[PDB]
C-alpha cells in the first residue's frame, strides 16, 4: 500500500476503533439503528468513498475502499452494511445515470452523508429473479404513480432518498423517491438472525406521485443500472465477509494465547494451532480474491466473473471461519460478551443478500462459458 | 502483465503446449524420464529460472516464475516438479552461499540446463524432522569422507550434481558431490502412484571422498542454507499445484460443454455448472495466494508465513478441483486417455512433499505467533 492509501485506512481505522466497536454490543442487543456511528462516519466523508470529491464524496480507489469496508465490518457488520448500502447502488446510479441536477440535489447530501440513502428491488414473491418484479409505475401528467411493495429494504424509514425499481409500460425503471412523499410508508423492522442494528424493512407505496424529474435514467433500462453496480456491490459485500471473519478471528487468536487448559496455552494444542492457522488461510485467500477484483475495477475492465467469484468465497470463509472462532473459545464463544457469538450470526447472512451463493454460481458459470 | 513478461511467458506456453503436452502421456506410462522436454526447457533456459544472467540463468520475477510453473504442471506434473527441483535448492544454495569457484563450476552449468540438480537430505527414518538426519560427514586427509543414505531423491541417478547433507562434529552441513564419484550409487526408481516420469529414488554413499573445495558455506550450517531456500520452493510447489488444477479443470470445462447426457450439455445441468464454478473460484483464490507471496518475496521480505499459507492451500485446491474434475467426465474420468485421471494421482503428493500440510500449518501458526 501506497503511503496516501495506508493515511486513509489510518483514519478508518481509527473511528472504526474508537466508535463502532465500544457501541457494537449496545446497538446489537438492543437493535438500535446506528446514528451516532454513521454521524461520525459522515463527518469523516466515509460515506461517500465511492463518490468522487467533486459530487461530495472522498474519491477512494477501490483497493482502499475495499480494505476500508472491511475495517468498518470487523468492527460493527451492520454499520458497515449500511455505509456500502448508502454508498452503493443509490450513489452508483445516481452518478453514472443521473443528471446534472439530481448529482447536485441528490449525490451530494448522500456522498456527504447528510443522507442516507436506500435500493429498493427485492420484492415479497421476487428476490434472485429480480428481472421478473411486479411494482407498477403508470404516466401520470406530470411524472408517475407507483404502487407495490418493497421487501428487506436496508436503512427503509430511516433513508431520506428511496431508489424504487418499479414497472412501467417500456419496462423495469429506477425512480427517487423521497421521505415524506404522500403514500410512501414502511414496514416495521424484520427481526433477524444478526445485523441487528442494521434495520430492514419493507417501503410501501400507495399511489406515490413521482415528478417528471424524479425519474432516474432511460425507462425500461433500469434493470440494466442495477445488474451494473452489483459487480461492486459484490466486491463491497466480500470486503465485508473479510472484515467479519478477520473480527472474529483477531479474537480467536488472542484468547488461544492466553487461555489455559491441561496446562498449556491453547495454541499449544496442535489442534487449535491449526484452527488459527487453517483461519488465516481462508481470510488471505479471501482478501486476495478481493483486492484481485477491485484492481480489475479500478483498470475499467468487466470485473463480474472476479466479483463473484470473492462475493463466493469470502462469504463462504466468513461463516467458516467464526464456526471456528467460537469454537475456540469453548463455552465462552457462545457468550455475548465474547464477541465471536455475535460474527457468527452476522456471518452466514453474507451468503444471502447482496446475490445468494446459488446465483453467484450461475454467474460464475455463465461468464466461464461467454 | 508487462510486455517482457508476457514474452516469457509466451514462450513457457510454445514449450509446454508443443513438446510437454504432447509426449506426457507415453513418458507417464512408461515411468520415463523426460529427457526430450528437459532438453527443450534446457534450450530456452528455462531450466535457470530463478538464477541471474550473469551465472547462466534468465534471471525472471518471481511472478513471472510462477506463472510459469503453473504453465509447465498443467501439460505435464513430472516435467514441473523436476525443474522446480533442478532450479530449486541446488541452485538457490550455491548461488548464495557458495563461492565464485563453485558458482562458475556448478551454477552456470545448471542454470544452463546442461546439468540436472538434485537435494538430498530426506532419509529412511528422518523426513519432516530434517535436524535428525544421519548421514555421515567425517573430516579426512585433505577432504571428507561421507557415509548413509537419503531416500525419495528426486532426478537420483540422472542428476550430475547432488547436494547431499551430512552431519560432521560442528553440525549438519552442505556438500556437492557429482555423479561418477567412487562410492556414490542409486537405488531403482520407486513405484509411486504418480509423478511416473519424474524418478525418485535412493542415494547412496559408500566412504565417498569429497575434496575440501567441495564444501557449501560453513561448516555445520548446512540445515539453515536449506531451510533458507525452503520459503522459494513452497511457492513454486504451490504454483505447480494451481497448475495440476488448471490441467484438470480446463479438460472438465470443455468436456461439459461437449458431452451431452439427458438431451443437454453437462453445463446445462445445474450441478455440473456450479461444480465448474466451484473448480474456478480455488483455482482463482490458489493462484492469487501464489502471486501475492511471490511479489512480496520480490520485494525483499520475509514471506514465510505466505509460502507456507500459498502451498497449503493450492496443494488442497488441486487434490479438490481434480477429483470434482474426474466427476464432470463420468467413467471416462477414471479412463487414462481422458488425462484427468493422471492429474487426480498427481496432485495427491503435493500435500506431501516440500513440508506435509500437517507441516505448513505449524509454520503458519509459528509465525502467527512470533
Ligand atoms: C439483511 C438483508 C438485507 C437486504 N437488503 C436489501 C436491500 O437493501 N434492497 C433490496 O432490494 N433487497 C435486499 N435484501 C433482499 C435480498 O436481495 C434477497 O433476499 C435476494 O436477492 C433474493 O433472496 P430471496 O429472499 O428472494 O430468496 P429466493 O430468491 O426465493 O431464493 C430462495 C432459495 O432458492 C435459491 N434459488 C433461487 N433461484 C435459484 C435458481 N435459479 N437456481 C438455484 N437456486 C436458486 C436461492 O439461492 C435461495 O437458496 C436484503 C436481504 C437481507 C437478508
Ligand atoms: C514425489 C516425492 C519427491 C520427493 N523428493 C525429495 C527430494 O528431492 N529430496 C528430499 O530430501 N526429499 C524428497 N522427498 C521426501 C519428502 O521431502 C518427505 O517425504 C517429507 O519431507 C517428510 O515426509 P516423510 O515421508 O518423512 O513422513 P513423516 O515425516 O514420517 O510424516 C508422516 C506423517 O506424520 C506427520 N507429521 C510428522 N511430524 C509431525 C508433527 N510434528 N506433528 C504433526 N504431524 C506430523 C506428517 O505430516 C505425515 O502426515 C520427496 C517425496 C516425494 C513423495
Amino acid at each position: 500500500l501506497t503511503q496516501e492509501q495506508r493515511l486513509v485506512l489510518d483514519a478508518v481505522r481509527r473511528v472504526a476503533r474508537e466508535v463502532l466497536y465500544p457501541l457494537a454490543p449496545e446497538y446489537d442487543r438492543k437493535a438500535e439503528y446506528p446514528w451516532p456511528q454513521l454521524k461520525a462516519l459522515a463527518e469523516l466523508g466515509l460515506l461517500g468513498m465511492t463518490t468522487p470529491e467533486e459530487w461530495g464524496g472522498v474519491g477512494l480507489d477501490s483497493v482502499t475502499w475495499a480494505l476500508a469496508l472491511e475495517e468498518l465490518a470487523a468492527a460493527d457488520p451492520s454499520v458497515a452494511v449500511i455505509v456500502s448500502v448508502t454508498s452503493g447502488l443509490p450513489q452508483y446510479m445516481l452518478l453514472r445515470f443521473g443528471s446534472e441536477a439530481q448529482k447536485r440535489r441528490y449525490l451530494v447530501p448522500l456522498a456527504r452523508g447528510e443522507w442516507i440513502g436506500a435500493f429498493c428491488l427485492t420484492e415479497p414473491q421476487a428476490g434472485s429473479d429480480a428481472k421478473s418484479l411486479r411494482a407498477e409505475a403508470r404516466r401520470v401528467k406530470g411524472g408517475f404513480v407507483l404502487n407495490g411493495v418493497k421487501s428487506w429494504i436496508t436503512s427503509a424509514g430511516h433513508a431520506h432518498l428511496y431508489v424504487v425499481m418499479a414497472r412501467t409500460e417500456k419496462g423495469i425503471s429506477a425512480f427517487l423517491v423521497e421521505k415524506g412523499t404522500p403514500g410512501l410508508s414502511f414496514g416495521r423492522p424484520e427481526e433477524k438472525m444478526g445485523l441487528h442494528a442494521a434495520h430492514t424493512a419493507e417501503v410501501r407505496l400507495e399511489e406515490v406521485f413521482v415528478p417528471e424529474e424524479n425519474l432516474l435514467g432511460e425507462e425500461g433500462r433500469g434493470l440494466a443500472y442495477a445488474l451494473a453496480g452489483l459487480d461492486s456491490g459484490r466486491v463491497g459485500v466480500a470486503a465485508q465477509a473479510v472484515g467479519i471473519a478477520r473480527g472474529a478471528f483477531e479474537i480467536a487468536k488472542a484468547y488461544a494465547e492466553e487461555r489455559e487448559q491441561f496446562g498449556k496455552k491453547l495454541k499449544e494444542h496442535q489442534a487449535i494451532a491449526f484452527k488459527i492457522a487453517d483461519m488465516h488461510v481462508k481470510i488471505a485467500a479471501a482478501r486476495a480474491l478481493v483486492l484481485e477484483a477491485a484492481r480489475k475495477k479500478d483498470r475499467g475492465e468487466r470485473f463480474t466473473l472476479e466479483a463473484s467469484a470473492a462475493k463466493l468465497f469470502a462469504s463462504a470463509a466468513a461463516v467458516e471461519v467464526t464456526r471456528e472462532a467460537v469454537q475456540v473459545l469453548g463455552g465462552y464463544g457462545y457468550h455475548r460478551d465474547y464477541r465471536v457469538e455475535r460474527y457468527y450470526r452476522d456471518a452466514k447472512v453474507t451468503e444471502i443478500y447482496e446475490g445468494t451463493s446459488e446465483i453467484q454460481r450461475l454467474v460464475i458459470a455463465r461468464e466461464l462459458y461467454r
